[PDB]
């Protein structure tokens, strides 16, 4: 937890914001990739993650938080000036705002709604499983994102379908296990929402130890997954070879790790499927990459040392890439 680069910025953030923040922090993409981005944190709380992003996006970027806990927002809302001077030398130069509303309908949040195609990166940590309608949440994320933008988030998933009994249990529900999707049900739902290519960034195990809770979910394996789901018009459901290479140019780290299949060393050409090329080309990432032209179609993409897993269901990717 807590990368070194963030550590200094957190030391700067108002102690009331940190003391009262509920939850784990939203993980963020590589810091350099955030410059100038518009970022939205679903379930922002006291604003810990909003304020951290504020600094990293710089003065041209902007950050929006949403949440419906009155108490937590009121804290967030009154340290705007604080952080605008601590990051940007004047108290009237804040690049952030907090909105009150259900994450399921961003359009009706207060002061203002989040308009269509206005956001580069949507972040959240552990909001979906406590959510009332997952599909409507995902559809709404897709609405607010611009082309090339991404949902970059962490949640709890399961390696199989939970029983109605487990879904009804209030302790399980509250731990965000009860509402966990089977990963394949997840992949289909999110695709029905418009996101056709889901990329695994990292995965951790989650254990249920308490013997009676465990009895509702006997052999179920839960995982904490961070996924990134780009909104890019040209993506297909399959990962197809059109003979391309991408080359990370430098500037935002020694190397760029797109997901658990694709790592790009500075100035070394790496062969890529066309989905991966389109993500690079239409996302903010284009700035730090060179992507070669589409040739003739060559079949499914195999020029990767884990290609069989690359095409396998999410379930197999996750379980293999923990162990
Ligand atoms: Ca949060």
């Amino acid at each position: 937890a807590v990368p070194e680069s963030h550590r200094k910025i957190l030391a700067d953030i108002a102690d009331e914001v940190l003391e009262k923040f509920y939850g784990c922090g939203s993980t963020l993409p590589a810091d350099g990739s955030l410059e100038g981005a518009t970022v939205l944190d679903l379930g922002c709380g006291t604003g810990r993650d909003v304020y951290l992003a504020s600094k990293l996006v710089g003065e041209h970027g902007k950050v929006i938080g949403v949440d419906m806990l009155d108490n937590q927002l009121e804290v967030a809302r009154k340290y705007v000036e604080y952080h605008a001077e601590k990051f940007f030398g004047s108290p009237s130069r804040s690049n952030v705002r907090f909105l009150k509303g259900f994450i399921e309908n961003l359009a009706t949040a207060e002061p203002e709604g989040v308009p269509d195609s206005s956001v580069d990166i949507v972040i959240s940590n552990c909001v979906c499983n406590l959510s009332t309608n997952k599909l409507a949440l995902f559809k709404e994320i897709h609405r607010v994102l611009r082309d090339g933008g991404e949902l970059y988030f962490s949640d709890v998933y399961a390696d199989r379908r939970l029983s109605e009994a487990a879904q009804q249990d209030p302790i399980l529900y509250g731990e965000c296990l009860g509402g966990a999707l089977y990963l394949e049900d997840f992949r289909r739902l999110v695709a029905e929402a418009g996101f056709r290519d889901v990329r695994l960034v990292s995965v951790g195990p989650v254990d249920v130890s308490d013997p009676q809770l465990r009895k509702l979910v006997p052999d179920v394996q839960f995982y904490s997954c961070t996924f990134r789901c780009f909104k890019v018009a040209t993506l297909e459901a399959t990962r197809e070879d059109y003979g391309q290479s991408a080359t990370y140019l430098g500037g935002i780290g020694e190397e760029f790790k797109l997901d658990r299949f694709f790592t790009f060393p500075r100035e070394k050409p790496v062969r890529v499927d066309r989905n991966t090329a389109e993500i690079i080309r239409h996302s903010r990432l284009h700035q730090w990459f060179s992507v070669s032209a589409e040739q003739q179609h060559m079949g499914l993409f195999k020029a990767n040392d884990s290609y069989a897993l690359l095409h396998a269901p999410l379930s197999m990717q996750v379980e293999q890439l923990v162990s």
